[PDB]
């Protein structure tokens, strides 16, 4: 089908925005009072937390780049888990027959 | 269509409030014990990061009224959210046929 | 209505546990090593923050008690939103007509 | 029924997931610079604001075990809570008749 496979297959979607995002924000924020994500492990787990919308605070981009690719990991995580929801509805209507 | 191109327009709509409660925020924020929110080009990444409701703490108005601004501004950012959520959900359904 | 009005009622009790927990939270963090989280209107902006589970960290319970209401509280808050979710699921539905 | 009961069924096995984590994230991180993940009953708070979304910011695990473990945590809240909106969207959604 779809809905399950599509939704299967974006999440898949989510580690490249999350392995992208690491690896660029950090590159944007390497030289300067950056927090500690001058390092692409911190990062790593930065944009993880950022995924799931949480905001620790413990650490975070200030520049200017690395702001607005923050931005783009974390609509990436939403709009990639408003699908799994979506998958969700579907299937249980899907019995609702 | 409505549930798919109402969802793209809502988003569109929703920038457009960002930006409001941003220099409806600050000019409140910006004559007092505030914090960063003073500077325009900072409550820019303050309601941005407010809206996606992730709340790292590293700003966050105090006044009143920069406050029921902010209030307005996390509505705006989960509505516009739960919207698309509901778009991909029927969008999902539409594939029963 | 349901779906329609069924949100439009369920919002005016998330209003009400703001109301509910803020004033309520309070008085177990009173008195005792506790954040802002004793005055009242300062519970307040908490809620705002914590029903739609942004997550700050500038004010927060510490007392068994002042952290079971917050709990009460977010689950409120994630709880009073799916349904306007669900409420706009359904009516990008109505019109499959 | 199933999309009633199976979200039902859902949120109880969600609860006992963030008992799981914690004492499997609290002797990940109970011996190092860790921060307040050390105490059993504070990791509870912790996992609670964490499977949330909210993400305050007073205590955040730094082990690269005890991390992944609540990269693990936070899916079952949103996941666990995306449940819950399919079926008040169906339950919502099956009073068209
Ligand atoms: C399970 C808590 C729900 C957290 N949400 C969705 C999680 C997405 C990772 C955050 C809104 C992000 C648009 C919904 C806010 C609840 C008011
Ligand atoms: S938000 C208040 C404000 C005043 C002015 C000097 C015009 N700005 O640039 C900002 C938006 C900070
Ligand atoms: S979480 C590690 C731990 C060991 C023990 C003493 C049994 N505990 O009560 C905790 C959970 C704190
Ligand atoms: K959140
Ligand atoms: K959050």
């Amino acid at each position: 089908a779809l809905h399950w496979r599509a939704a299967g297959a974006a999440t898949v979607l989510l580690v490249i925005v999350l392995l992208a995002g690491s690896y660029l924000a950090c590159l944007a924020e390497r030289g300067a009072p950056g927090a500690q994500l001058i390092t692409y492990p911190r990062a790593l787990w930065w944009s993880v937390e950022t995924a799931t919308t949480v905001g620790y605070g413990d650490l975070y981009p200030v520049t200017l780049w690395g702001r607005l690719v923050a931005v783009v990991v974390m609509v990436a995580g939403i709009t990639s888990f408003g699908l799994v929801t979506a998958a969700l509805a579907t299937w249980f209507v899907g019995r609702e027959q």
